[PDB]
C-alpha cells in the first residue's frame, strides 16, 4: 500500500462538526463516511444529516443520544431508501422524533462491508476505499487534551471501545520513541479539539485504542 493517505487533499471529507453533548458520534462517523462514498460516485460533497439518524434510526438498533453504531446507520439509509442534507435536517445535539422528508434526500447505501480486525487490513481498506468508519478508546483525560503529534495511551484498551470517529488517511513523522506511523482520524467534537479536530492516533502498534476491532464503510 502507499506510505502515506490523505482523503481530505482529495476532496472526500467536510469541515469538522461538533457533536455537542449527546451520545451520536456514531452518527457522525457514519456521515463522514456516506459523504466519502457518495463524493466518489457523483464528485459531489454533501454533508449529510446526524440529526436525521439519531432521530430515525432506532428501529435498526440505535439509540440516539444514548448510543449506536455506524452499521446501524448504514442499514437504515438502505431500508429508509435515503438520508437527508445537513442543510436540510440540521442538527440539534438531542434526541426528536423523526422527520425525514424523502424529497431532501440526497444520499442512499445498498449496505455495508466489515473490515477484518487487523491493521493491515484496515490499512488496505483506507488505501482504496476512502474515509473508514471505526470505533476507539477514547476515554482517556490525554485524548481530551491533544493537540499534535502522535497520540498514543498506554492504558488504552483494544476491546472497550467508546467513540466513533473517522479515519480519512495514514502517515508517518520522525519521533523520540520511534514509533513513528499515525491514523488520521476526523474527531467530531469541533476544530478547537486537537489538531483542527483531527488527531494522529498511533498505527501498527498492536491495534492501539481498537481502531482496527470494529471498521466498516457503506456500499454506495
Ligand atoms: C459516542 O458519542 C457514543 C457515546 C456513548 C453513549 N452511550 C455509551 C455507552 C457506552 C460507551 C459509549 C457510549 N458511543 C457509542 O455510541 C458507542 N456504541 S456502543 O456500541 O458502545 C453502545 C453503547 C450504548 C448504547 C448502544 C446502543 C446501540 C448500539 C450501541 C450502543 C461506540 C462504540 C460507537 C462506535
Amino acid at each position: 500500500a502507499p506510505r502515506s493517505v490523505d482523503w481530505r487533499e482529495k476532496g472526500y471529507v467536510t469541515p469538522v462538526k461538533n457533536q455537542g453533548q449527546c451520545g451520536s458520534c456514531w452518527a457522525f462517523s457514519a456521515t463522514g463516511a456516506l459523504e466519502g462514498q457518495m463524493f466518489r460516485k457523483t464528485g459531489r460533497l454533501i454533508s449529510l444529516s446526524e440529526q436525521n439518524l439519531v432521530d430515525c434510526s432506532g428501529p435498526q438498533g440505535n439509540e440516539g443520544c444514548n448510543g449506536g453504531l455506524m452499521d446501524y446507520a448504514f442499514q437504515y439509509v438502505q431500508d429508509n431508501g435515503g438520508l437527508d442534507s445537513e442543510e436540510s435536517y440540521p442538527y440539534e445535539a438531542t434526541e426528536e422524533s423523526c422527520k425525514y422528508n424523502p424529497k431532501y434526500s440526497v444520499a442512499n447505501d445498498a449496505g455495508f462491508v466489515d473490515i477484518p480486525k487487523q491493521e493491515k487490513a484496515l490499512m488496505k481498506a483506507v488505501a482504496t476505499v476512502g474515509p473508514i468508519s471505526v470505533a476507539i478508546d477514547a476515554g482517556h483525560e490525554s485524548f481530551l487534551f491533544y493537540k499534535e503529534g502522535i497520540y498514543f495511551e498506554p492504558d488504552c484498551s483494544s476491546e472497550d471501545m467508546d467513540h466513533g470517529v473517522l479515519v480519512v488517511g495514514y502517515g508517518f513523522e520522525s519521533t523520540e520513541s520511534d514509533n513513528n506511523k499515525y491514523w488520521l482520524v476526523k474527531n467530531s467534537w469541533g476544530e478547537e479539539w486537537g489538531m483542527g479536530g483531527y488527531v494522529k492516533m498511533a498505527k501498527d502498534r498492536r491495534n492501539h485504542c481498537g481502531i482496527a476491532s470494529a471498521a466498516s464503510y457503506p456500499t454506495v
